[PDB]
């Protein structure tokens, strides 16, 4: 069990490296939004749900490194 | 076997980096297409399912990172 | 116990990698708001929530990160 | 043979990392046919297929990565 | 308690790397500001306090990582 | 043998990394040659030769990688 | 005693890799002075003193990563 | 003699890591190429030797790599 | 002392990694600088000496790096 | 010896991954250089030495990765 127990916790340490491309990945998407937005203000109600569909699709990837962490930590 | 389990754990957390693509990837689609669309509004309609292609080709290589550690947490 | 707690302690330093994301993210943000403000000053009140959306949600990410640390920790 | 086999494993987590290339290259080609096809509409037909080559091309980089994977997980 | 220090040691090292983000980050901030301010001079006061926040957001990330650093020597 | 085998297994699946490179690399080139096409259309049969050959030598960084892979690998 | 020294060793090197952060930092808030002295000359006694502010605090963050690294190799 | 051998081969594996950047690199000179070609077609004489050299010094970087990397492998 | 040296060696490898920074960040600032002269050659001698100065503060970080991997070196 | 052998190889092998950042930066200040001619030819006596001076720079910093390798795996 020691070892095995000790590799879950470096494991679920290491699982959570990906969700800095969320991080970045969110704030790529609302850049993009208030670019687009302050060069075309009438273009908003447009974009912001593509900025909402994209932040929650990139999310959903940091989301599933955190599923594998959770798994490792918990399960 | 402590140790082969051990390494299935920790090559598991391993396996989820991988995701960090995903989650830039999906987020530089949507952000070219959030730029695209308020650059020229009218071509919404032409580059939105361009848009969800992307999205599910760069998401694609980051669920073959996670079938990887599914394969070590499971197989 | 000893080794269970010495992968403790390493997987919580390794948990805070993913901040990095989180560093850069709320900068990639702010720098937006900042150039989107200079080109069109009168669009501030419109793109100043969206930064403060767009801030939050980053950090989130960099949260999780350090809950998994914590949980580690503790 | 316990800890060759889990050599392989964390052998084949390792391997999954570089798919992040082929999720951000694949996005990064997406990305300038939205904003190439918001530019200049025209030019659609022309830049599509360069599109579905420059994402193949991107792809096999990962697809290397996981053949290297799995010929670490199942030999 | 040697493998336990040990590993409070490696994973002290390990809770720096993170700050990589705020090193980054800050910078694309100030990058932002000035770029701006280059553009349109008049919008310097508008800007620069929203550079301040973004600043102070990004570094605080490399923070919660130097305290997770310090937490493991301390 | 144990050991050394080892090494090679893992050596194998850490020199595949590198082809992150070539991933990244091959789709800049194919995507200077989009922007490039659809900003002056008539330039399509001059800039394409260019891209395959940047394609070609981007993809040989990560080839030397794969290559390194194999030997470690048969 | 050894296990320990030589966990400080190792952890001291890890801790120069975020430095990192700062040299591409550093550049980055250059880059910008260097391209906003360009687009408007008579902005350059503004914009100097938000680059020296931008530069050391982005340094700062570097040199937490070598504090850290000078505690490991000395104390 | 063993524990040498499995670090070789390790050594070998991590060291064809820095190839990636030959791999962006070489991609970065020739979508500038592609792009400064599609904005002035009549520079392409011109700048068509520089991406060359462009190229060639990125690849060497990668090339010291390979080199460090066939020193260990044999 | 076989640990100890074989831990000062590794950490001197690892303490190297961080000039990857200065490496592109040396390389932002003469970017700037040259796309700033090609925009504005008059702007030449006022912004090569922010060149410099900019190079010397990013180079300094990679020096950093390099100190700590001497001293594991040699110290 | 053996143990200490081992570190020295692994250690030229980690220290090699900073080479990455010259391999970036001599492209960014070489792309820099090709997009500054391509905008102004008339500038290319002038950006051309700005792009001899930034690649030797930033070559140098991954020079120094390189020194350490030789250090280890000759020394």
């Amino acid at each position: 069990m020691q070892l095995v127990l000790a590799a879950k916790y470096i494991g679920a340490g290491i699982s959570t490296i990906g969700l800095l491309g969320a991080g970045i990945g969110i704030a790529i998407v609302f850049a993009a939004l208030i670019n687009g937005v302050s060069r075309n203000p009438s273009i908003k109600d447009t974009v912001f749900p593509m900025a909402i569909l994209g932040f929650a699709l990139s999310e959903a990837t940091g989301l599933f490194c955190l599923m594998v962490s959770f798994l490792l930590l918990f399960g």
